[PDB]
């Protein structure tokens, strides 16, 4: 019924272990170990039942540049609950924790959604991202095309042109 | 347990009360006499606060905030450590190392290397406890491309968490307002 925020420097090994396990399972295998080194670093909202991890989300850090600022980003990865529990509104209550943290720390949140949970962010105030995304990556801007419709923005202490340019910071496997 | 006197406590930015940020807000400018500006704080916020409580105020504070270092390409994962401070009256007393436990702890259980820019006074401070200088040259990844900085050439130190840095090579740091280390 509620989460837990636990950053990652506190998770035992064990614990470490049953997310990992568990948000990979919940993926059916689309979500790779560079999906996984994404979610570490920041805090993860973890509900469990009787011991056992059965929905996760976690938000780390990051800079995405908008109008010339790098703005302070919240970045929600690995978002699962265990398919068994599915359609009881879990989920909610991992956003309920991860967007708590975002208007306690950070600028906005920030995401990449597929087709179908997009009504779930935008039912909670999220907002598609409409103009061009890109990363920084280490030659400069590159525009990331394969992201273009996935991406979704919370803001917090700001309004947005969300049809303007989003560029991410950059990393190894999808950027966004 | 004991009493927990003088351990660091961690605390994420978003779990400070109002009361906490704005203590730690004016004990780290005050202890950095004039040298820590708006975005040197804001540069402090996102992560995990290392705390030491004494009669209710912060007597010490050092924070540890996600982001990445490429390294021969490779963008590393990274707790950069921001607003290191003793409040002057505490200063001598080896405080800062119990700071630097929890932050050590902090990089150990979540990052691939820690890292922070050190004062030539501080040097020998992290050195002794494992900390590398960076020998080579240090640049941003700035909107524009890479940039050489310079200035930041023999200040930064790093903490290798089970990987091999060449400590010799360029280290590139992300994009941020103020100073980039
Ligand atoms: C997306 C996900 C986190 C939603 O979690 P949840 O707690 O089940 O969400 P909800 O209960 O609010 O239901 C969301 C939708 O899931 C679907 N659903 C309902 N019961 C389900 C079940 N028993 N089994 C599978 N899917 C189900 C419905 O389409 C529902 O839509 P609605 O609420 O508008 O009617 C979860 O399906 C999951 O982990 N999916 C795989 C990982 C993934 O895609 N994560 C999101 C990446 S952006
Ligand atoms: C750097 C700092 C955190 C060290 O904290 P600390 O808990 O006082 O550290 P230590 O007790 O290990 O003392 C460090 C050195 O300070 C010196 N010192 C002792 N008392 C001191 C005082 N009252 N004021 C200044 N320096 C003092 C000694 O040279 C000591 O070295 P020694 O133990 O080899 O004799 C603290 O001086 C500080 O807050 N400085 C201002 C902010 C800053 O520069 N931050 C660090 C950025 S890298
Ligand atoms: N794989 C695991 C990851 O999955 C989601 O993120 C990814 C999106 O799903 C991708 O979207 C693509 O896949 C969708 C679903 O099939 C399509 O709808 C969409 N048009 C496609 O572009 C997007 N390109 C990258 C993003 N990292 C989670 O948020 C992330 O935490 C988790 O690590
Ligand atoms: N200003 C407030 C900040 O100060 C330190 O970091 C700054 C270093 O002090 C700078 O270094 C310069 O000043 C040192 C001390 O005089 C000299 O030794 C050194 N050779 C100089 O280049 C460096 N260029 C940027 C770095 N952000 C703290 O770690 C940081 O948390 C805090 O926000
Ligand atoms: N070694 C120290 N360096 C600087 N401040 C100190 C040190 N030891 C004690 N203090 C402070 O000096 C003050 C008096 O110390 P105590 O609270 O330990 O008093 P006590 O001896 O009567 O039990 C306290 O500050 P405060 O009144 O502003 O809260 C205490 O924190």
């Amino acid at each position: 019924h509620t989460a837990r925020l636990v950053h990652t420097a506190d998770l035992d090994s064990e614990t470490r272990q049953d997310i990992r396990q568990m948000v990979t399972g919940a993926f059916a295998g689309d979500f790779t170990e560079t999906d996984w080194e994404h979610t570490l670093g920041g805090m993860h909202a973890l509900i469990w039942h009787h011991g056992a991890i059965i929905a996760h989300a976690a938000v780390i850090q990051r800079r995405l540049i908008y109008r010339g600022n790098a703005l302070r980003c919240g970045y929600v990865e690995g978002v699962a609950v265990r398919a068994d529990w599915r359609g009881q509104r879990l989920v909610s209550a991992l956003l309920d924790a991860v967007e708590q943290v975002m208007r306690g720390a950070y600028q906005l949140g920030a995401l990449s959604s597929s087709a179908r949970a997009r009504r779930l962010y935008a039912s909670r105030g999220w907002l598609p991202w409409h103009g061009p995304t890109s990363v920084l990556a280490p030659t400069g801007p590159v525009r990331t095309p394969d992201d273009d419709g996935t991406v979704f923005v919370l803001p917090i202490d700001i309004s947005l042109d969300t049809s303007a340019e989003l560029m991410c910071d950059w990393r190894a496997g999808d950027v966004w």
